[PDB]
């Protein structure tokens, strides 16, 4: 990845809270996204610079930008693409019930598209959830379409503790609480995701609630969208090894 | 005239911006996404130059040129349903992207522009609020790369309804003649492309320095942008009937 100089950036309004990372609007001497890294062990900014390298060595119409990085003293900050109008999560909970069925195809095969080009050369996601789906254009207007990019993972999967990985669920892939695999149960998740307008099973389970999900080998919700339901159910198999390729899904 | 909508039928959701004397919010209409104008509580003659204008902009059609879905009446407001872009006003968006907004997107622009004005003109139409506030940005043509495609929007309140304040307050756009006809829209065209020209800042100050400047004849600046000098020049110039047609302008813009 690139080197970012701390005099190259500015940063400004808070925007959110990703794991172990605050994430701000700023410039780049362009608007940008700055993800900033709380004070870490090496192993955590290890994760995070492994993420940084990925994302900056693919290029994809639907996969975020990455600048490059900036280490400020004790905080390591990559600075990304700003996206227009934010996570998708976000704007289809604001959006409830008005959000149609063709709209949302659209958004899956545009997911699925940049998972299908991971999926080829063997690159692991790893973080695929609607908040980590940004909108850079509604598809509102007559004769327009949605347009999504998918964000940067953040702190690498393996280097997260249990406790992040239950808070995870149902996102995470069940053989990652104790491979691209682990991607096609991510897709399958944020899916239910969006036909359900941002309201994630399990959302309301407490951590033991998730836990006992999972080791129970519970299987989440069918769709409330039939379009959709033998593809999730298909992605959202505890057999890594049985669930469908990106080329066969797209 | 226009089509009457139910309140039933509409949802006001986000407040967009202000117009003169109006709120602008998106919103939906039984689904479109729509854009709702509304009317602050107005006297009867106001309302009435508000109906005008959703009535030209309902027996009107072209692909530059805003659609009207109709007028709703709730309590003391009077609310215009019309068309969502993506993108919302162009001035807006010229000024946040300030310095890379090349001169081939900008005369994409202008020449929509025209085309609707040429539309306007040829059916005797006034619209008399050409400005890049009123310039709408259907596409940017940033992410799929094929260009930029706008609507104008309908002018709101008629040009005839307002103060001397109101229209002082829309000097340069405003045709000096109207201080105190279609050839109106040719110097609000010529304004606009000084507002585009300059990445949405347009030209001109107080009330009384804007009045003055119109009083005095004093002339708005030669753009930066030399493809567009002549034409603005042409457009911008006092004596009304001396101001080329659109479409003079549209084959000019080739
Ligand atoms: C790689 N770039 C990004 O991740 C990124 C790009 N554009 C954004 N635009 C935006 C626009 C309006 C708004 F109100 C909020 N955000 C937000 C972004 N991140 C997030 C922002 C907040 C919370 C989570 C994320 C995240 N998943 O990192
Ligand atoms: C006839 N339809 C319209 O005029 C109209 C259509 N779509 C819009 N989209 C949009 C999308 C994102 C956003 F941030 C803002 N706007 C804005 C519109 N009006 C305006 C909105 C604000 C201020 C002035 C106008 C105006 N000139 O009336």
């Amino acid at each position: 990845f690139h080197r970012v100089d701390q005099k190259e950036i500015t940063q400004l309004s808070h925007l959110g809270q990703g794991t172990r990372t605050n994430v701000y609007e700023g410039r780049l001497r362009l608007r940008v996204v700055l993800k900033v890294l709380d004070p870490s062990h090496h192993d955590i900014a290890l994760a995070f610079y492994e993420t940084a390298s990925l994302m900056s060595q693919v290029s994809h119409t639907h996969l975020a930008f990455v600048h490059g990085v900036c280490v400020r003293g004790p905080e390591n900050i990559m600075v990304t693409e700003y996206v227009e109008h934010g996570p998708l999560d976000v704007w289809l909970r604001r959006e409830r019930g008005h959000v149609p069925m063709a709209w949302k195809m659209v958004v899956a095969q545009q997911l699925a598209s940049a998972l299908s080009y991971l999926e080829n050369k063997n690159l692991v996601h790893g973080n695929v959830c609607g908040r980590n789906i940004l909108l850079a254009r509604l598809g509102l207007a007559e004769g327009t379409s949605p347009f999504i990019k998918l964000s940067d993972p953040g702190v690498g999967l393996g280097a997260l503790s249990r406790e992040e990985r239950v808070e995870r669920i149902p996102w995470l892939a069940p053989e990652c609480l104790p491979s691209t695999a682990m991607d096609k149960w991510g897709f399958g998740a944020t899916l239910l995701e969006i036909c359900f307008d941002g309201e994630a099973p399990l959302q309301s389970r407490s951590p033991s609630e998730k836990e006992h999900f999972y080791q129970r080998q519970h299987r989440l919700p069918e769709p409330s969208c039939p379009q959709l339901a033998t593809l999730t159910s298909q992605c959202l198999t505890y057999e890594p090894t049985q669930r469908p390729s990106f080329r066969t899904i797209l």
